[PDB]
């Protein structure tokens, strides 16, 4: 497979900045979702799950085709709870019917990180909707009940190295786990709709206790009322991952710079960009525009 990026016919930077502004205004407005966390966290989880199906060996999956819109991927057990993010974006797609599904789903993730005071993420347009038979089969997204060796091996399929894996996992400062979606329950931290290096500081400074939860799954719980998945706690059990966790815990700016690069790479895997194509767009926040 080759997937060539094709700009939506006749659209420029200003068009995409209007879709970003529509998503960001609705993030502001629907602030009550999930006990006042807001939709920002489920939207960056949606952008990672539609990208995370990519396989570097045959170029299948990834964000390009927008195939989450199809039943098979939509109903994947690993995507439980993402229907909420889909439903959020659906009025925005009726307002801007020209944008492709993969461009809308990935842009939702970018808009959410930046509106939650995160780093600017360069974003490229050009994903093209592909047919229902290009939809990847279920089972390509990662399990949470595993160790550092599984994590390393998993992310190799998306050719992410150690630094990129640790930077990307820092998005778990956002939102929370929900028992009915995944068999896990609880937040990773206190400031869960502000993008900060809090995940790393919690992993290094809390007194974590291994416990079983109500779904019979294990998770690491702290006195503070926070939790960590087996795969998160893996990052301090592996010596290579632990030196990077310490780095980001001591330097949020380095975490932001590395997260920015790794998240753009994740959203663009599998896509070939012609050099006639526009450079990556840097969108302004509502705040920068006075809106
Ligand atoms: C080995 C890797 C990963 C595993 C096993 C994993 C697993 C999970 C699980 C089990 C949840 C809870 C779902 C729920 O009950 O609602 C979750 C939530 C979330 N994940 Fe991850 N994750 C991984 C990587 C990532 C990455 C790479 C990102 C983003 C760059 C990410 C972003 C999120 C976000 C923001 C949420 C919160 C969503 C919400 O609050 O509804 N995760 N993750």
């Amino acid at each position: 497979l080759v997937h060539v990026a094709s700009v939506e016919k006749g659209r420029s930077y200003e068009d995409f900045q209007k879709v970003y502004n529509a998503i960001a205004l609705k993030l502001r407005e629907d602030d009550e979702y999930d006990n006042y966390i807001g939709y920002g966290p489920v939207l960056v989880r949606l952008a990672w799950h539609i990208s995370g199906t990519w396989d570097k060996h045959d170029n299948t999956g990834g964000s390009y085709g927008g195939t989450y819109r199809f039943k098979k991927e939509f109903n994947d057990p690993s995507n439980a709870g993402l229907q909420n993010g889909f439903k959020f974006l659906e009025p925005i797609h009726k307002e801007f019917p020209w944008i492709s599904s993969g461009d809308l789903f990935s842009l939702g993730g970018v808009t959410a990180v930046q509106e939650m005071q995160g780093p600017k993420i360069p974003w490229r347009c050009g994903r093209v909707d592909t047919p229902e038979d290009t939809t990847p089969d279920n089972g390509r997204l990662p399990d949470a009940d595993k160790d550092a060796g599984y994590v390393r091996t998993f992310f190799q399929r998306l050719n992410m190295n150690d630094r990129e894996v640790v930077a990307l996992m820092g998005a778990h400062a956002l939102g929370k786990t929900h028992l009915k979606n995944s068999g896990y329950e609880g937040p990773w931290g206190a400031a869960n709709n502000v993008f900060t290096n809090e995940f790393y500081l919690n992993l290094l400074n809390e007194d974590w206790k291994l416990e079983k939860n109500d779904a019979n799954n294990e998770q690491w719980d702290s006195k503070s009322g926070y939790m960590m998945l087996p795969t998160d706690y893996s990052l301090i059990q592996d010596p290579k991952y632990l030196s990077i966790v310490k780095e980001y815990a001591n330097d949020q700016d380095k975490f932001f710079k590395d997260f920015s690069k790794a998240f753009e790479k994740l959203l663009e895997n599998g896509i070939t960009f012609p050099k006639d194509a526009p450079s990556p767009f840097i969108f302004k926040t509502l705040e920068e525009q006075g809106l």
